[PDB]
């Protein structure tokens, strides 16, 4: 047991109403919108295949020249009400918004820098408009914040001198000022999701990460804070040097979700996966033919997978410079919304069921102990294997959409064959189980 001043604060999962709401939401959208949407992955005639929001880095553009894109920031088609309607129709219960990305351009009129929406042709407080519009649709708003900031020369990647330590301290004050500004301007914020926190400078200032968490929690009652923010006394990130999760939930799994057999440890804490539609484009990229683009069923699979293991899932959008969404993203949102409207009782406010994974798909557990089978891979056997934990029996199976009764056959102790429906549903579908636990 290593003594730590700046390690974990929560003992197990938070169970206050704000955390329960964060968890029960389950399905979110991400918005990555900033100056990078203007070039859209192209600089000086070269299209770069790397993530579009990192174009400043790929094309080696100096800060002064990158930030002159503010002169072209004029999203004529932007309408916060339309963005919120799109999220509602998709079935998303919360939206995470890039307040400021690594480029340092702020989507709110910060009083602490000139690189903000106020100093563009458009002028308006985009962040504020979105907060209002989403909240008006009953959608929670979370703030993405990049600590790393390419626009501020006080940022340091590492601390190799007293001068660096002084400059970086000033940088951390500036960061605190922006954070407090966001928390006091937009008090309905429910979460702060940090990125750009991997550098040695931040790792050497674990105290600051703990302070930022505490500062925001005093300003915004019940706010959630992601693990990615946090480094302990030894520089260890996400989980402290004693293996304990820092912040309120684990933020990770952008590349690959937790394995449903080998990574059951994640059911012990709150967690959230965030996902791109292409392989690795968060901001707007003009050419989606450069990498694999996920289909709606592939995204739906990921969403259910997350919930089945006790986690949230957030689907990313990278709006066009004009303030509208590309057609592929409108199609995705509509497709997800259709399926969610039919089958969402197996997603919203659901959790890990504690059953052994089977090949046909995933289990999820509802708040009244409903066990939902979400079937993605239809067996030629016409039988869905259900192995129950000790003391649990399956009493009935019902097709969620129609209420039709589904045959259940016991094959051996604690194992059943659940029949597939009489008519193939032709899409991923749900069977709801009634289970009983012995005394
Ligand atoms: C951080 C940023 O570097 C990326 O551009 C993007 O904002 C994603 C969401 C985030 N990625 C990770 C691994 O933290």
């Amino acid at each position: 047991e290593i003594p730590l001043k700046y390690g974990a604060t929560n003992e197990g999962k938070r169970q206050d109403p704000a955390m329960q709401k964060f968890r029960d939401n389950r399905l979110g959208a991400f918005i990555h919108w900033g100056l990078y949407a203007i070039p859209g992955g192209e600089w000086n005639g070269k299209v770069y295949g790397g993530a579009a929001e990192w174009l400043k880095s790929w094309a080696k553009v100096p800060a002064d020249e990158w930030l002159k894109l503010m002169d072209q920031w004029n999203p004529t088609k932007f309408d916060a009400k339309k963005w919120a309607k799109m999220a509602k129709e998709m079935g998303t219960k919360y939206v995470k918004i890039t307040t400021k990305h690594h480029e340092g351009f702020c989507l709110w009129p910060s009083k602490y820098t000139k690189y903000t929406v106020a100093n563009t042709p458009y002028k308006r407080d985009i962040l504020g408009e979105l907060v209002k519009a989403y909240n008006d649709e009953g959608i929670d708003v979370h703030f993405y914040f990049s600590v790393m900031d390419w626009s501020n020369p006080d940022y340091r990647y590492d601390i190799k001198s007293k001068e660096d330590s002084i400059a970086f301290s000033r940088f951390l004050e500036f960061t605190d000022n922006q954070l407090k500004e966001l928390a006091t301007r937009y008090p309905t914020v429910k979460d702060f999701w940090f990125d750009g926190t991997w550098d040695a400078s931040v790792k050497k200032n674990g105290w600051w990460t703990a302070h930022a968490e505490q500062m925001l929690k005093e300003l915004v009652p019940g706010v959630a804070i992601n693990s990615r923010l946090r480094a302990d006394d030894k520089g260890k990130r996400h989980f402290d040097s004693n293996g304990r999760l820092m912040g309120d939930y684990e933020s990770g799994y952008e590349r690959r979700l937790p394995d449903p057999v080998k990574d059951l440890k994640v059911t012990q804490w709150d967690w959230e996966a965030c996902m791109t539609i292409p392989e690795n484009q968060w901001g707007y990229h003009k050419d989606w033919s450069l990498s694999y683009v996920k289909t709606p069923i592939e995204v739906i699979d990921r969403i259910v997978h997350a919930v089945s293991m006790g986690g949230n899932m957030v689907v990313n959008f990278g709006p066009q410079a004009d303030g509208d969404f590309r057609p592929e993203e409108k199609a995705m949102a509509t497709a997800i919304g259709k399926w969610m409207n039919r089958y969402g009782k197996a997603v919203y406010a659901c959790d890990y069921a504690g059953f052994e994974k089977q090949d046909w798909g995933y289990y999820t557990r509802g708040k009244n102990d409903e066990v939902y089978m979400v079937v993605f891979n239809q067996p030629y056997s016409e039988r869905l294997i259900v192995k129950t934990p000790k003391g649990i029996t399956v009493e009935k199976a019902t097709l969620l959409t129609t209420g039709e009764d589904i045959t259940v056959v016991e094959t051996t102790r604690n194992e059943y064959n659940v029949s597939v429906p009489k008519k193939n549903p032709g899409e991923p579908y749900v069977i709801q189980l009634k289970v009983r636990a012995a005394k």
